[PDB]
């Protein structure tokens, strides 16, 4: 009784693994992953066996792998004993003789194509699966990886990596079996004595029925869980509260999310996020614009709700034009403390150009601690059609010339605003990184009133049922002179294979 | 072979447990803790044995405890078999015949005073310790709890609680024995392939030699660990970087801390924090003052460094008076966007009184999401002697009438500034809570440039060697009409028993 693991690199959707006797891709780090998993052993005087089919044995040049014993499953290969690092068996069942008899073998690994993968799962020989999901689907395949049986459950999902603009994950699947210990009891008993006085009870762990992929307990490395587990945490501890709109929310205070931008782009995969509208809003801010029609003219109606004549007169802005949102994001960025008249006037030169100073400070004094771009100005809050949600952001240049970003958000619509704020400030960091000459780094979002609107409950609960997929890659097609020169055609979204879009109405 | 645990509630320093045949305090929740700990059993048809001395047996009225068998260790009590829930033995060793003979007993608990505690530890009969540390030490004791031997190591430390303004902790100590498994290996191998491309390697777990009380792995509930583990994370991942001063730091980006204020006060115990100077700085901000002499007149020299004539002329403020810090904290609070002349002029009425609007909004509109108090004003940054470190703060009223606080900090001097910012915004939250009529809630601090100055290394490593003690209680002695009426004599610090103060020089 030893371990029998499966190592495979399959496509994210169709689970393709090969085409015309070779791989559909060339990822160097994945092969190194195959090296270390198949070499990882405990006994020095032992070797791991790698089982593969003849067609696969041909694909790897018919040459042995160092420090490993290759087991070829071929119906017509000569069982020659000359090579001690390569042995041939007639069928897969008879080849699993090393478990009980061959004590010189520590672990067993299955990695030999569809015919061996499917036969190893249909006969219940497998104990664990090492799946390398690759974000490639608009190509051709002829050999696929079988559907993972119900007996297996994911226990680990690595962060999204990148090689030649190709995103990929690393997952572990374990087979279900049958059916520190004192610390958990003492914390529970303290939770029974102090009701909500103990802070642990105020932040209860999300229940299994609202935890996204609850089988992955200790291996929640994928940074989309930083958003999906916040949804779960709100569903568990959110207090039903009212607000300025008629749609009440479930709200918790003081939450944070953390995303990687070096090897991926934090665009959610559990729901098709309108990436174009995110950009057009961001470049709208950068340009210094407050005209709400300029987004509607580009078929982006995100600010149409808070920019209706009925809404502005309702909040005391009847003198304002239809979509004159007022000094908001992109007016405190480019013209801070500037006397706001209307959205048609020329504001060139007035105010404090924070973005310009931010860019110039990022390149002249990178290790400066004051790379701050704020939007909360109490003098102009009364003029705003909606006070800023993402109020203040700070930027950081690491020693390896990477640009990280921190953002504080006073109010976070986890249904709609959060998927936008994650991608919006990710693109803004990448934009700042290119103009300043650095690489994208990490993105951390600090949240105050993290909430879910009550009409988003059935929708977001559906989103939590979708096991996430690797983040896509976002690369720019050209280097721009100034930051405002970016256009939608300059962005290339690579490997975005999300779940179907989810409709949720905005609370005006 | 079953488990033998000891349950004790001792004072935090001298470990006193009794005086004149009774307890030195009256904490109801502690007795309820003793109830659930001694009753926690797995078998329905089994009872836990509670061992105690005669003097202790007298202290509890000589009456049995429900669902439990009390074992009295007395040299001259009659071994009466009339009561089946109380049995008497002559010595402690002979009383431990429940391990091998009486299978009707599941667990054994030692809880019978000094004479039984010392004999149970000197003879190595104990397997686990349930310690309830109480923050009372300036009273009299006559019975103490023996010092925990080196064979025991702490594995859990609960959050600081409160009963009648008495702070107390719950800890677990386990005796050392001799000397999921696949997920950790796969993450390690991914760390060998991707160097710093994998985000996990940029946030490596702190090594044991810099982890405060590294024996407490899964039970780091005490929220002083939210600060001590930030020190460890900086020591592990901090990049050596320069700054505006000559003292280089080790800095990491995007960290957060979370403290409880309902049942405790987040004043660090691993170092004697100058609590008075914290208050005088805070009330200085609230009053709207920017005159540095008003703190020096009260023997508070924290802002003396950034207010020397040599420093102001060094940063381009030679025209400024000796300690005229300029529009800083407490001038953007009370007079935001107010044209700052000097520190002697009258600024009453000018600017935007954020604090006044914040107070008025906190009680009139509690579920508002705009309870924000900012200090980052780009128009006046050049006039400031030092840009704001704690830039923006947001406040939140829960459904149970508690006031929580969020704070974003752009730069964090973990040696000096951080212990002050934790207590300063804790006091400010409590002050706002009393004036508005709410109770203190949670305090979350979000940090950008969390760093340690290199001249603080020997000191902070010393601070990490001190296992923390329960937080003290801070209560106000009177209700004030306006928030500015607070005085140092109005604050009462209850149960603060910290480790000796640690001297660290400020980087000017
Ligand atoms: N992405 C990835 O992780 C991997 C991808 N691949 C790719 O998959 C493709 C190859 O897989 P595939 O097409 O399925 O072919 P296989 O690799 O599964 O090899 C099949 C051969 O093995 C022998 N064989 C298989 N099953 C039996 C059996 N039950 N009894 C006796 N002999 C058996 C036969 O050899 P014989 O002719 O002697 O009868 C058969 O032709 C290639 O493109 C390869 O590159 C391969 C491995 C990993
Ligand atoms: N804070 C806490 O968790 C607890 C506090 N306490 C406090 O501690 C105080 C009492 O403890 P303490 O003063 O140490 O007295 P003890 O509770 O330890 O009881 C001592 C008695 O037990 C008997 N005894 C002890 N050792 C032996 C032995 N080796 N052989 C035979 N008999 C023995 C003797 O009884 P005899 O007279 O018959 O010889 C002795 O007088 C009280 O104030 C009590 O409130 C007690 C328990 C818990
Ligand atoms: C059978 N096969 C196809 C193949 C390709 N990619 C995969 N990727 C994964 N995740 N899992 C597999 N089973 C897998 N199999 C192989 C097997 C070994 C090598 C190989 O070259 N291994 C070298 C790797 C060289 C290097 O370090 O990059 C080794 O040392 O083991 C390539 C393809
Ligand atoms: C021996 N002793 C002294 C005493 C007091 N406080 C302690 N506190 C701790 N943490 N540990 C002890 N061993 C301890 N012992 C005792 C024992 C039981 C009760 C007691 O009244 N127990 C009731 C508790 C009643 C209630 O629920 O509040 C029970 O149901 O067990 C009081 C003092
Ligand atoms: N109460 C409230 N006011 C807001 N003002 C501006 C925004 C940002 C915003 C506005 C609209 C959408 C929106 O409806 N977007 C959809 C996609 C919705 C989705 O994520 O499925 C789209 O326009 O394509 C998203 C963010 C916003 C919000 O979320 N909530
Ligand atoms: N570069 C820099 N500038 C600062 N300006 C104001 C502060 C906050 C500050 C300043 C001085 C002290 C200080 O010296 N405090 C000592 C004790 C220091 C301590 O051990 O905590 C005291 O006031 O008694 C503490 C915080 C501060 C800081 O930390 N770093
Ligand atoms: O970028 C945005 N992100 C976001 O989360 N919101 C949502 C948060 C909240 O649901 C609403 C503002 O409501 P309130 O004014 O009460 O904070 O806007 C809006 C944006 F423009
Ligand atoms: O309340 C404070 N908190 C704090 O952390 N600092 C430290 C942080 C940093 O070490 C220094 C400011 O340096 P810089 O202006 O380059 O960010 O002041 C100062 C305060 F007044």
């Amino acid at each position: 009784e030893k371990n029998v693991s499966i190592v495979v690199a399959a496509s994210v959707l169709s689970s393709g693994i090969g085409i015309n006797g070779q791989l559909p891709w060339s990822i160097s780090e994945d092969l190194k992953f195959f090296s270390k998993i198949t070499n990882n052993k405990c006994d020095s005087n032992k070797k791991n066996a790698l089982i593969m089919g003849r067609k696969t044995w041909d694909s790897i040049g018919r040459r042995p792998l160092k420090n490993r014993i290759i087991v070829v499953i071929s119906s017509s290969l000569p069982q020659d004993e000359a090579d001690p690092n390569v042995v041939v068996f007639r069928n897969l069942e008879d080849s699993i003789e090393n478990l009980m008899n061959d004590d010189s073998i520590e672990n067993i690994f299955v990695c030999g194509g569809e015919s061996i993968y499917r036969d190893a799962l249909k006969d219940n020989f497998v104990d664990r699966i090492y799946l390398t999901r690759v974000a490639l689907e608009d190509i051709e395949f002829d050999t696929y990886f079988p559907e993972i049986p119900e007996t297996f459950l994911p226990v680990y999902m690595s962060q999204t990596f990148c090689t030649k603009n190709i995103s990929y994950d690393f997952m572990i699947f374990e087979k279900q079996e049958k059916k520190l210990k004192s610390i958990d009891d003492t914390v529970d008993l303290l939770g029974e004595i102090f009701g909500i006085r103990k802070m642990g009870n105020r932040h209860k762990f999300p229940k299994e029925e609202i935890y996204n992929t609850p089988s992955i307990r200790f291996g929640r490395e994928h940074y989309e869980f930083q958003y999906l587990d916040l949804l779960s945490r709100v569903l568990e501890n959110g207090a039903y509260r009212e607000n300025r709109t008629g749609i009440s929310t479930y709200s918790i205070f003081g939450q944070m999310m953390r995303f990687d931008m070096r090897e991926s782009f934090p665009l959610l995969t559990t729901k098709k996020v309108a990436i174009r509208s995110i950009f057009e809003e961001l470049i709208w801010f950068i340009k210094g614009d407050t005209n709400g029609n300029h987004l509607i003219e580009k078929k982006v109606y995100i600010w149409s709700g808070n920019g209706s004549k009925e809404y502005l007169e309702r909040i005391g802005l009847g003198h304002r034009e239809e979509n004159d949102l007022g000094p908001i994001y992109g007016f405190q960025w480019r013209h801070y403390n500037g006397e706001y008249k209307t959205m048609h006037d020329d504001y060139t030169g007035v105010g404090v150009d924070q973005l310009a100073k931010l860019i110039e400070t990022l390149k002249n004094n990178p290790k400066d601690r004051r790379h701050i771009l704020t939007a909360w100005n109490p003098s102009a809050l009364s003029q705003m059609a909606l006070p800023p949600c993402h109020v203040l952001s700070q930027y950081y240049v690491t020693n390896d010339n990477c640009l990280s970003c921190n953002l504080y958000q006073r109010s976070c619509d986890l249904g709609l605003g959060s998927p936008f704020n994650i991608a919006s400030y990710a693109i803004l960091t990448m934009m700042l990184a290119q103009v300043c000459g650095y690489e994208p780094g990490e993105l951390a979002i600090f949240i105050g009133d993290a909430h879910i609107y009550e009409n988003h409950l059935t929708q977001l609960k559906e989103q939590l049922s979708r096991t996430p997929r690797p983040f896509p890659q976002l690369k720019f097609k050209r280097k721009v002179e100034n930051i405002e020169d970016f256009k939608w055609e300059d962005i290339e979204l690579i490997g975005y294979y999300p779940y179907p879009t989810i409709k949720m109405d905005m609370a005006v």
